[PDB]
């Protein structure tokens, strides 16, 4: 679990998005795992703006946060879940670390600020979906 508060809008991963998250939906995207809903308060969380490829996840699973060197947003191939068929994931970047379902939503940051959102993992990887193409998310 876990979710990223900019503004009045609060970012989470789609497959864990709940009923209220859905009734003051802004914008979803299956293929990104990713579901944006409005607030009624102010978010502080700062999204970086870059290309940078190194910084530090929270790991729920380990209650640690590591640091890792990740790959550049692309389109990778996702298996069957009860929440989506195999298919592949856009704008998912990926870094060798410790993941368990549980861990989804846990922030990825830079020294500019977050990343993007545990989204993936399995066999000593863990993916992110990126955040940092969304510009709406400051306006
Ligand atoms: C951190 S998630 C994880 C980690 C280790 C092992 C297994 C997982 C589960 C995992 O990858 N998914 C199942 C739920 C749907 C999913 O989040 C998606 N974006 O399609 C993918
Ligand atoms: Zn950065």
């Amino acid at each position: 679990s876990g979710a990223i508060y900019v503004g009045n809008y609060r970012v989470v991963n789609r497959h864990l998005a709940t009923h209220n998250d859905w009734a003051n939906l802004v914008w979803e995207d299956s293929s990104r795992d990713l579901l944006v809903s409005s607030t009624t308060a102010q978010g502080c969380d700062t999204i970086a703006r870059c290309d940078c490829q190194t910084g530090v996840y929270y790991c729920s699973s380990r209650r640690k946060h590591y640091p890792v060197s990740f790959s550049k947003p692309s389109l990778i191939f996702v298996e069957a879940s009860e929440y989506y068929p195999a298919r592949y994931q856009s704008h998912l970047m990926l870094a060798v670390g410790h993941s368990e379902p549980g861990d989804c939503g846990g922030i990825l940051r830079c020294q500019h600020g977050v990343v993007g959102i545990v989204s993936t993992g399995g066999n000593g990887l863990v993916g992110f979906a990126d955040v940092r193409d969304l510009l709406w998310l400051d306006e």
